[PDB]
């Protein structure tokens, strides 16, 4: 769990609606770790999901 915990921590600069998703969401973010996606890609990806730009 230290990617998605590291996804989750950089999502807390982006407020508490960022880390409810990630939560919420924590086995999509394990299976995309797994597949070999970076941390700083789902970071970027929740924030496209999040509608943040």
């Amino acid at each position: 769990m230290a990617g998605f915990l590291k996804v989750v921590q950089l999502l807390a600069k982006y407020g508490s609606k960022a880390v409810q998703w990630a939560w919420a969401n924590k086995g999509k973010i394990l299976d995309w770790l797994n597949a070999g996606q970076a941390i700083d890609w789902v970071v970027s990806k929740i924030k496209q999901i999040l509608g943040i730009k």
